[PDB]
């Protein structure tokens, strides 16, 4: 059921739109693909982390694991100033 795409870079590219600034939560991430992906994460909920590999190996932002400042609920990827392609490849279309 569900019958979902299966895209990788893509399910970044929706992932990273998540943060409508420049800070995406892993932990509001995977809650945010079980939004759209129950017979997915339903299914495959050990890809959780298969995901944040290209995740991170998609845009290339810098993750804050367990930084001095937050309670602890999530991190604030934060994308770094060498791609900025996916940012705004064509303009914004």
């Amino acid at each position: 059921m569900v019958k979902p795409p299966y895209s990788y870079i893509a399910l970044i590219t929706m992932a990273i739109l998540q943060s409508p600034q420049k800070k995406l939560t892993l932990s509001g991430i995977c809650e945010f693909i079980s939004n759209r992906f129950p017979y997915y994460r339903e299914k495959f909920p050990a890809w959780q982390n298969s995901i944040r590999h290209n995740l991170s190996l998609n845009d290339c932002f810098v993750k804050i694991p367990r930084e001095p400042g937050n309670p602890g609920k999530g991190n604030y990827w934060t994308l770094d100033p060498q791609s900025e392609d996916m940012f705004d490849n064509g303009s914004f279309l």
